[PDB]
């Protein structure tokens, strides 16, 4: 597989994601200066932007990896939050909607 049709799937792949998250609550590093106890339940923060820095440092050279920062952005929201809130839904939608932009996306790396 070349790197460049693969890393330019990564690329719109990830703004199809970031299209899902339409409060933007994702696309951030969560503020640790706002939410002073983050990091003592969440292990390694993620968020969009991150991931797009990951991207272009070539961190991300299969999808499995690509995926893996995607679940962390669910599951550490997921996580820090109680259910009844808009961040825990917020994120239960974007794995939903999230799941099905990365299948279509991992069958067309397949292809390469
Ligand atoms: O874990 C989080 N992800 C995205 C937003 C957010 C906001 C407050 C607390 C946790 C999170």
């Amino acid at each position: 597989m070349q790197l460049t049709p693969f890393l330019i799937l990564l690329r719109k792949t990830l703004e199809q994601l970031q299209e899902k998250d339409t409060g933007n609550i994702f696309s951030e590093p969560v503020p640790l200066s706002e939410v002073p106890d983050y990091l003592d339940h969440i292990k390694k923060p993620m968020d969009f932007f991150t991931m797009k820095q990951n991207l272009e440092a070539y961190r991300y050279l299969n999808f499995d990896d690509f995926e893996e920062d995607f679940n962390l952005i669910v599951s550490n929201c997921l996580k820090y939050n109680a259910k009844d809130t808009i961040f825990y839904r917020a994120a239960v939608r974007l794995r939903e909607q999230g799941g099905a932009v990365l299948r279509q996306a991992r069958r067309q790396a397949e292809k390469m």
